């Protein structure tokens, strides 16, 4: 029968050296107790001497009491795919553990083809489990069924804020793998193809901890100019693609990042009339998508996670007369699956760190050197969408940084990827175009105009070929922010 | 009734300003008279004060009494998807036209979608055409079944050379679009899916030209050491991934690029008895296929083109009792599918331009600014692909290039996407480690003994973060060609 267990017996099962999934995609549907009693394990056996790291496989980011306490504990061997905590993020900064970010929809797949080890343990937040093994994730899937399977044990963390009537929201399943792969059934964005729940052998549950964690609050979000622009633009953008017949009049699903940015495209889009009663099909559904749902504005939701504030979450969970059949969490790999972005015409809108003159984007390095997040699904949607969108601020730090560059310092999205780059400038339609026209238009419509004449200048160096990158100044920019801490600064006879 | 022309008569149905398609996939399947006709006709224009240029939208690369007449005649507004053609390649390098190369596998819907503008005519080279209009191509696909059906008047070319009884290898069709897509029906690499033949309104076959011309034959390809090397060594990985567990015991399709490394690789497959009778699932099916195919080392190939010399393709003509059910053509929309890549779990092998010690592969631009030939399909397959695989010579010019490099002049592939890299040194799996790691593995494996302190020493030069990439010196590489002709005179205390 099913064991209940505290926090502390159940860290016992994780060993140095041992591989462990996580479930949940974003703090949402992750572990909250037991990892932090890991932690306390871990420091303890550093202390005395002894080796203790773990190796990490997640969904996406996790709390600050998964990846932030692990990472203070020092014991992580290894991560993957995506994270996004402070501590982690230094700890990996400073070369102090092996991070790699991969696209999120391949991670479940090549973790079946054994590219990756084995996974010992899988420590996972339920809804409900039962006493025959099955499974009711929370409000994020990730590789949830994918540790499940692969785990030798599975430790169980019942959180008393979820209730057992969510069960139908998910909709968990893997394929067959090559040769024997069959197509994965969604043509529509609400599509059930798998099962409610996640079947296990009941054998494998070392022990089951209740837990009673609440979401956390929606914490200070105040509104900006620049975003306000960036997000009428994106949705006045799309309205005039239908009009000239490049997307079908009754639009498309999409799939947004999260931030400030993605609520203001999404509040445009909701305030935009020409924009029909739209469904997603992203990663993660937020507090600005629900609020679109509850206004009929958005009519479905398919995600990855439901990362929501507490008054949301509280409000949709007395509420599942309304949101249960609007509302479908998937693991990531059919989330974020190339074959039915495709398929859909999935419509994606990401946010870029930087981009340069010639439609590249660089959604994860600063400076081309520190790691932020990871690329995370923005390769997975990118690449496959209908059109792809990316949008950014043009500048920073008041002026002093260019988020358009000559070069970017590292690249995660290429020019044959990039369809369309949009900051509250105006928006640079790429398509069609060689490396100089699109240069000119992202310069007219996209840049800073404090960087519009140097950027220009930069096209006419003399450089021959395809592409004129001068790959004597081509960091100029760069250079520069880290010289005079103003990009602005910059005159290119000073580069060469 | 179909009317017969010349191809003085065709070339009248294009003006200046026309956005044509043509046939093919390689300069197999490609119209030969017609375009010269038009170049001529263009000439004429030019010479007399008249402009005359028309956009172009292909398969892949075509002969060069397509691209070759057409640019030596200056009559290219614009260029689109992939090129091969050395008079087309300077016309571009030198900025006297418009060239954007894309995936391959994407022209064809954004054909549909509306994405570049309208096909007023298609030239298209067929074994027959019927009354009713019933379509037969030849040895290329390319986006055949888009173009014709986009087109307002199309041009027909009936080549002596190719029977009709080469009916039943081709797979043509098109699926629906969002939102209305089903799934692509291919779970084997045999799957048929579509028709033997396009099927089109006579009414828009303007006219048809006779012609009457054979393949090519095999032009001087000596052995090299190197090569000979490279192809072992992916043919010894490949046995000692699916002994390692990492690829089924039954193997997987292929899928390979063209040139002599991967004859050599193709070669090294037949000749290592622990690699299984394998399929390929390619883009363009060379001699090297054939050979494998005759000997029962390939049981099927699924390709894009049967671009093979003349002495095979008579072999394949007078023995369609074997070849017929053996090969299998599609339009490059199903033949590079992401769809289908990822479901069969192809495995992709293609070349590097250069590559750095990151895992980023630059696979068009040379010293980053002139273009080469396209990014194809790599990114189609590499990205997709059950494990990717890059190969490539070490070095070049005697030495005194380096094809690894700090930083690649140009970015095709990123480090999320190529998973191994392989030269006569050895190889480097990617998999699983970070920029470090890997960059530690590709030095000690693939990099050229010439190379190794070097690239060892960059690594050491104090940069901070989980990419030690040093925008003050990443390109010294490059600019020392530049300088001196020889890379290995890079000194770091000179670059900083
Ligand atoms: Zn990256
Ligand atoms: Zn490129």
């Amino acid at each position: 029968a099913l064991r209940f267990i505290t926090a502390e017996e159940a860290a016992e099962f994780v060993h140095h050296n041992d591989n462990v999934g996580f479930s949940g995609f974003t703090p949402a549907g992750n572990p909250k107790v037991v990892p932090a009693a890991i932690a306390k394990r871990a420091i303890a056996a550093h202390e005395k001497g002894n080796p203790f790291k773990i190796g990490m496989f997640t969904g996406a980011s996790t709390g600050a009491r998964l990846d932030g306490v692990l990472a203070q504990a020092d014991a992580v061997k290894f991560r993957t795919p995506y994270q996004s905590n402070k501590d982690l993020r230094n700890l990996i900064n400073n070369g102090s553990t092996s991070y790699f970010d991969l696209h999120l929809s391949t991670l479940a797949q090549d973790l079946r083809y054994g590219f990756y080890g084995k996974v010992d343990v899988a420590i996972i937040e339920v809804a409900d489990v039962t006493e025959d093994g099955k499974i009711l994730p929370t409000t994020g899937v990730g590789i949830l069924p994918t540790i499940c399977r692969l785990a030798d044990r599975i430790i169980v963390e019942l959180n008393d804020k979820h209730p057992k009537e969510i069960m139908g929201m998910h909709d968990l399943c893997e394929p067959l793998d090559p040769p024997a792969r069959r197509e994965l059934p969604v043509y529509t964005p609400s599509d059930r193809i798998g099962k409610p729940y996640v079947q296990v052998d009941p054998a494998k549950i070392v022990g089951v901890v209740r837990t009673s964690e609440p979401n956390d609050e929606s914490d200070f979000a105040p509104l900006d100019p620049v975003t306000q622009a960036i997000g009428d633009n994106v949705a006045a953008f799309l309205v005039s693609e239908m009009k000239a017949g490049r997307i079908p009049k009754d639009f498309l699903p999409l799939q947004s990042g999260v931030g400030n940015v993605a609520n203001a495209v999404l509040g445009a889009l909701g305030d935009n009339p020409d924009i029909p009663a739209f469904n997603m099909y992203t990663e993660v559904i937020q507090d600005a998508v629900i609020a679109l749902m509850k206004k009929g504005r958005i009519k479905f939701a398919s995600g990855c996670s439901l990362s929501v504030s507490r008054s949301v979450i509280q409000d949709i969970y007395a509420n599942l007369d309304f949101f249960k059949d609007k509302i479908l969490l998937r693991p990531q790999e059919y989330s974020n699956n190339p074959e039915i972005v495709r398929r859909l015409g999935v419509i994606t809108i990401n946010t870029a760190l930087e981009a340069d003159i010639f439609g590249n984007i660089n959604s994860t390095h600063v400076s081309g050197t520190r790691m932020m997040n990871g690329i995370g699904g923005s390769g997975d949607f990118t690449r496959n969408s209908y059109v792809s969108i990316f949008t950014t601020p043009s500048v920073m730090k008041d002026g002093k940084i260019s988020s358009f560059v000559p070069m970017v310092a590292h690249h995660d999205h290429s020019e044959h990827s990039v369809k369309v780059i949009i900051s509250e400038w105006g928006v640079a339609d790429l398509r069609g175009k060689n490396p100089r026209e699109r240069a000119h238009e992202i310069i007219d419509k996209c840049v800073h105009p404090d960087y519009r004449p140097l950027l220009r200048q930069y096209l006419e160096l003399g450089v021959k070929g395809q592409t004129p990158q001068n790959l004597d100044c081509c960091f100029a920019f760069h250079q520069e922010l880290a010289k005079s801490g103003d990009m602005r600064n910059v005159r290119w006879e000073d580069y060469m």
